């Protein structure tokens, strides 16, 4: 009943679920390279280890959440030998390539391994805001579901044994992700030059932000399909758009870099011919290989 | 009341239901005259030119191409439009929205900058949204009848046209920011053979996901420092090399990508490593 559970590394991502294990019964150990960063979590209830072994030593659970499969890697050697015995969710962020290979280097090393991709941020852990997708063996997942479902309540969540999806997903995510950052950050900066408080903003870009998930669905049948008989709009029609944005941030004296990109990609697509084709046709240009 | 609408592309059909399946009886016509045939047999009123057009209602509704289509139909229908009330939703900047304003004004012909944002289908329902700008008095005489569009949130600014459309700009870049990264991220699953229908679903959950989190940026951007809770930049940075990394391992399109890294790179460059990726904002006040 909320067992122990031990997690290393404390970047803002790292303390965030010591809490939720901590402020979920389970009690937790935790360890971190450069150390003293701590306190809070302590006075929480937490237990700072004297070494990593240590660290791992207490608890049947490991979650690894740092900064890469290289750092990863080279705590998880030390302690290999402590690690069989015990299950190792990595949530460290990596690629496909990235999450089958260390998937791989622990099964070789007799090590139960999951590869969990966060999709939280340090609040919205412990809350049924928080979803995580994990991948890996099936038997440890179903095993700790419970201790896990601590962090993403809502949506403590397994993909089948391959890592490189769980890890491939994130990474999709990602980018949508920035791809919104910075179009509001930009839109932000947009009506800062008017004098208008991005609290003002937010909201009803976050309004038409929830409109836009309808379309997109509308899309993928495009993409799975094929012809791009348009729906929405033409190409040309975002395209010329684009240039009235950029055009619009020029004038305005702010950063015009983003958009002006964002038509060299709808100018290709044209030039690649669907132009009369829905916003669908930009895939194909992704399909395409930059280098 | 009647109403009448001008321009049937991709958005002027669409808006047609709306109004027709809305009470309001409309008498349209279009640039490229020769489509309505589904409309008109769904029980339009086709006019001849554009005066007649305008004459046919108290009411009328611009959306075509540009600013510069619309400004060179104006002169033409000029005289029917005092009387009736014009309000632009063609396609246009803050300073395009400013220029039709005063135009109008100028000639005593009332004008309002509106904004749509929705999807031909969704056009006419709790979904749809618009968001206008002009005159109050006006705004109330046709707040009802303008419902019927946006019965959810037909909305309206301050007198300033630029506003509405300046908004409008802000939002479709957003809006571009996205279907780049599903389209992107598609494409990566794509390899993976994993159908868009699967992935679009997952796609929606985080992309009603975050705009939650953004929001909680506002006061950041608002206020000043940068003090990051979520995540440093010199995380985002690691993280974007690996989706570079990723893609172009993939064999797809990289470019995107790259270039998120170059700014995180700048960002960093310019100081604010540790700072909430709020800071990017401060190289967006630096122009291109
Ligand atoms: N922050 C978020 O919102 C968020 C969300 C989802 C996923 N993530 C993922 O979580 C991970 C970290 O995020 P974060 O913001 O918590 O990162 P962070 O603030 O940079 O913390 C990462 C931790 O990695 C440790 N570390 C890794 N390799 C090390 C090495 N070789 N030597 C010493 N220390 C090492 C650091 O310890 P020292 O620096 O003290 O030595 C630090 O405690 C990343 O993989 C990221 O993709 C973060």
């Amino acid at each position: 009943d909320r067992p122990p559970v031990t997690v290393v590394g404390l970047g803002l991502m790292g303390q965030a679920l010591a809490a939720a294990f901590l402020k979920g019964g389970h009690p937790t150990t935790v360890w971190n390279r450069s150390p003293e960063k701590a306190e809070r979590l302590v006075a929480d209830g937490a237990v700072l280890a004297d070494t990593l072994e240590s660290a791992v030593t207490a608890s049947p659970l490991v979650i690894v959440c740092v900064s890469d499969y290289d750092a990863v890697h080279e705590l998880i050697r030390p302690v290999e030998s402590a690690l069989a015995g015990r299950v190792l969710v990595n949530l460290t962020t990596a690629t496909s390539t990235q999450a089958r290979e260390t998937a791989e280097w622990a099964a070789q090393r007799n090590i139960p391994y999951l590869d969990g991709a966060i999709w939280a941020f340090p609040p919205v852990i412990g809350t049924d805001g928080a979803v995580l997708l994990y991948s890996g063996h099936k038997s440890a997942f179903e095993a700790h579901e419970s201790t896990l479902k601590a962090i993403a309540p809502a949506a403590t969540t397994y993909l089948e044994e391959d890592h490189g999806l769980s890890s491939l997903y994130d990474m999709a995510v990602l980018g949508i992700m920035w791809g919104i950052l910075n179009g509001f950050l930009h839109g932000a900066a947009l009506l800062g030059t008017a004098k208008v408080k991005a609290e003002t903003f937010a909201p009803l870009a976050n309004t038409m932000i929830s409109a836009i998930t309808e379309y997109v669905t509308a899309y993928a049948p495009q993409v799975d399909e094929g012809r791009y008989e348009a729906t929405d709009a033409t190409m040309t029609v975002h395209q010329a758009a684009m240039e009235l944005l950029a055009e619009e941030s020029e004038h305005l004296g702010i950063h015009s870099e983003l958009p002006r990109f964002f038509k060299t990609l709808a100018d290709r697509a044209v030039a690649d011919g669907h132009a009369e084709n829905s916003y669908a046709a930009m895939i194909e240009l992704f399909r395409k290989p930059t280098a």
